[PDB]
């Protein structure tokens, strides 16, 4: 019937093959999984090298050809269109927990029941985790510098993390607005090294990698009233092709004092607004600088459209279109706009803003590396306060959260009882991978810890437990700040046990040669 | 340095093959441990089957390439040389002893410390089982019943379970004299098809499948008077050559007459003791059975050597040479001889000795085969009730003694601590694969068992529980009479161990192409 050359497996010897494969692949991806994950070097057969941690990557990279294996390729690929992260996670849970599930077939236990006992303790988990989850103030002063501070500690930064929680806490809290959205859009990071990280501030402004275009213009300016135009300075041209028509010497002299007056009349009327500060999205002519330079006005050329908007939403000004236009409704505020060397480079601080709306993170360092890592420690700090802000619910890591789901899963199978509940007692089971890979990744003794852990936990209570990597012991979870938003935890069971379905309904598997 | 074609694995590499080989290995004989293990059909090349549960014999006419799997064929042999039991329990036990210590030797525990911790819980497992045995009065009339009685159940022969536990009883305690050591060789099986299982007895005496020589002889004799004779009762001829020289005819009737008187005197002898019963080793002339039968004599002839010795310690005669040694305190006594028909078949009976020290067990039944697997049947009821009369231990089966190592072990963990408790612990956890295949191979929901049993064996104690396959529930263990000797565990611990240890101490391994 089948063309000699084709092969096939079925029954169980087409769903030994399969697991096997896949279980191959997950031992070689699950050493990157975690926070103590480490990276893989691939050198394909022309010279060129990635280095990465990302499942996809390495699987599409790598040249396979078992078939069994190629079709689960395409699991990594759907999991990466589907939710973004997981791939690994899923690769790994979705392995183990088909092992584990075989192991129960072996025992005949009806694959469906196995299916069904997942689905309902995964759908229980995320209960549990909304009932365990502890609810706090969305901005309480207190608990946000905890979260800051837990951020910065264990990195260069950590010999300031006290100012440094300060700023970001305050930084977000600023821009947030109501309770709460936040757009971190709002919170720029500058970086440059030179000076030390204790010099590192926030500043209630901007801070923007300009000079003042001309040297004659004034050094300094007090309660500046900055303007935005977006139009050009310049002698405006009719869409229409048009040429004068010179017919009398009067008028050599005629059109040239028209234009020096269109000319003057366009900086005297911005000078009339009261406006000691200029960003033009254009150009602006040489001789238009020396105007403005005598009027003591400060301007700035040759803006992006962006940064156009980007200083709009900042500074509180309005871009204008027509000069005409123009009022003093549309002035926008700076407490100070200042010419300032950092690291020698001229720089342009517009500080002091009323109630400003995004605010810059001047970041100092002894390195380009050091305040490099500074900025992704804050990028993460307003990260995860950003998630408290928005969700009011954090909850102890270490895996606290999958041995309170063992413990009270184990039960919930007893009262259930009947076959059913094996397949929610290997559920329960399944989670300990998580306890078993963090101490893993970390070196330290995963039977032991766990061991040390859950007894404490059970003793102490849930706020005073989990596994701390840092001190290779436990400690108060809730005192040192260690919390992340219940949503990660949620959506990382979510997404796998939809995997894991997917998986588990397959009762037949064809693989040509 | 070696040759093109040599291949070389080593460290990890090493590892992961060797463990790997041996696991496969261990999944294809695993199906055969136990009460409940089945058996496989091997067709070689040549046609030739063999249908085995034995782990060597599968391993041994198998066509192995793979050197790995080579080396693991060593291990096979070695443990049917040493300890000759326990081949595929070495295999299966080794493979996942080794799996589950690979998973302490990723988390960084050298394998010093995982060896070390099996060997101290290995032989804190003897220690326990001896703690835990519950001593019996060796020869205990009732529980030496249940011992009996419980083999028989489940079996065709079930319908007689009392009666046969009766018997089988009453056989080992005659023959093991004092208390205790038995030799099951005092205890004869015969087995005839023909009757039922009703029919069935035991014989205070013997049952010889032979019959009275002649048709002279009395069918019936009373009080008889047993001689055992190896000699020949024939006309004794010098070993040097002889011959008589006749010279007178008066000779030629007086060396007849001398031969007739020797003749004559032989069996006037024997007569003389008062005897009615002979059985000859030799060979008896027709004459001599003549008179035997003339004289009431029941004689035997062309006995085995190895039955004359039977026959000597079962009636109580002593083996006499010459018949000059003979006297009346070599006969033996025997409380009737008679002949009988057995399905049709004439058989003598030996029957009503005054305290024999071999007994004979008749066996019928409907079939052959039904009458051969009640004789299998009695050979385990006179073996586990003779493990029990040198022994006069027993303990809970069904996985008791794991659960109750399981138990203590742990908490002996937690009092040593450090990194040598995690080897105690995986010692423990690793001896539930007993209960788990217990109930696989019964069909049972191994998960569900394990909980059940545990938890009633908690509450109800030591002698109220196991798992009772044939009902497929929690029993007394006790009550039911399901037992068995401290030897079996105790002796199956210390072999497989020993074994493991041999595998643990390999840190290099070094296969030839």
């Amino acid at each position: 019937v089948l063309p000699e050359n084709m092969k096939r497996y079925m029954g169980r010897d087409a769903q030994r093959m399969n697991i096997l494969a896949g279980r191959i692949i997950a031992e070689t991806v699950r050493s990157t999984l975690g926070p103590k994950g480490m990276d893989k070097m691939l050198v394909d057969d022309l010279g060129d090298v990635v280095v990465t941690n990302d499942g996809v990557t390495i699987l599409r990279e790598m040249s396979v050809e078992h078939p069994a294996a190629k079709m689960l390729i395409e699991v990594a690929k759907t999991q990466e269109k589907e939710v973004g992260d997981g791939t690994t996670t899923a690769v790994v849970v979705a392995g183990e927990l088909l092992r584990k599930a075989e192991e129960l077939l072996d025992q005949n236990v009806h694959p469906t029941i196995v299916v069904k006992g997942y689905q309902a303790a995964a759908q229980k988990a995320q209960e549990l985790l909304k009932t365990i989850a502890c609810e706090v103030g969305a901005q309480d002063k207190e608990i946000l510098t905890k979260i800051a501070m837990t951020s910065i500690t264990g990195k260069g930064a950590e010999k300031a993390k006290e100012k440094l929680a300060e700023i970001i806490v305050e930084a977000v809290s600023a821009v947030v607005d109501d309770e709460g959205k936040v757009d971190k859009d709002l919170i720029k990071i500058e970086k440059k090294s030179g000076a030390s990280i204790d010099d590192t501030e926030l500043i209630k402004g901007v801070l923007v990698d300009k000079e003042r275009v001309s040297a004659q213009m004034p050094k300094k300016v007090t309660d500046a009233k900055i303007a935005l135009l977006n139009c050009a300075i310049e002698i405006k041209e009719t869409e229409t092709d048009a040429e004068i028509r010179i017919t009398d010497p009067a008028k050599l002299m005629e059109f040239i004092e028209q234009e020096e007056k269109m000319l003057k009349d366009m900086v005297a009327e911005i000078k009339a607004s009261g406006a000691n500060v200029l960003f033009c999205q254009k150009g602006i002519d040489d001789l238009a600088q020396h105007y403005l330079a005598k009027e003591g006005i400060v301007a700035a050329r040759r803006v992006k459209k962006s940064d156009m908007e980007k200083l709009a939403k900042a500074t509180g000004a309005n871009v204008i279109t027509n000069i005409k236009d123009l009022s003093a409704q549309d002035l926008g505020d700076a407490g100070l706009v200042e010419e300032r060397k950092i690291s020698g480079d001229s720089m342009i601080f517009v500080e002091e803003c009323k109630h400003p709306k995004a605010v810059t993170m001047l970041i100092r360092g002894t390195t380009e590396h050091v305040i490099e890592e500074v900025a992704r420690a804050v990028d993460d700090a307003v990260g995860v306060v950003g998630c408290t802000i928005e969700d009011g619910r954090i909850v102890s890591g270490g895996g606290s959260t999958e041995v309170e789901l063992s413990m009270k899963l184990r039960e919930y199978a007893e009262g259930i009882s009947g076959r059913e509940q094996l397949a929610v007692r290997a559920f329960a089971d399944a989670l300990e991978v998580i306890p078993r890979t963090l101490a893993e990744n970390a070196g330290l003794d995963a039977i032991e810890i766990l061991v040390k852990v859950r007894a404490a936990h059970a003793s102490n209570g849930n706020k005073c437990a989990g596994l701390n990597v840092f001190t290779g012991a436990v400690e108060d979870m809730c005192e040192n700040g260690v919390v992340e938003p219940l949503r990660v935890k949620t959506q990382a069971i979510q997404s796998a046990a939809e995997s894991t379905e997917m998986l588990l309904r397959i009762d037949d598997v064809i693989a040509a040669e």
